[PDB]
């Protein structure tokens, strides 16, 4: 509260540390369904069902602009790419393996460099 505040968290390497993260999801094998935008054009459904298309190169984008405020309003994104995924492919397909392969990749990098 007012003039009361638990010790400072220093996050002055976030910023480093979730591009690092984020070079090596973009380099895994199996990141090729994430790396790009989805085309809204050629890929009917997308537009109209995905209200919020989140991919790699615009997170990278927006982590390279200082548009996250936080290391949490990183980790939203990334796994909104994963969530859209789900929404769209059904688990026994090669992009939705893809998918679920990518969250559990993130969430391990995560755990093990921020908690």
């Amino acid at each position: 509260s007012m003039s009361v505040k638990k010790p400072k968290r220093d996050d002055s390497k976030d910023l480093a540390l979730c591009s690092m993260i984020l070079t090596e999801m973009e380099t895994h094998e199996d990141a090729w369904p994430f790396l790009l935008p989805v085309n809204l054009k050629l890929v009917p459904g997308y537009k109209k069902v995905i209200k919020k298309p989140m991919d790699f190169s615009t997170i990278r984008e927006k982590l390279s602009s200082g548009q996250y405020p936080n290391l949490e309003t990183f980790a939203l994104d990334v796994r909104l790419v994963f969530d859209n995924c789900e929404t769209f492919n059904e688990d026994d397909s090669d992009i939705g393996r893809a998918g679920h392969n990518m969250r559990k990749y993130f969430e391990k990098k995560w755990t093990d460099t921020f908690k």
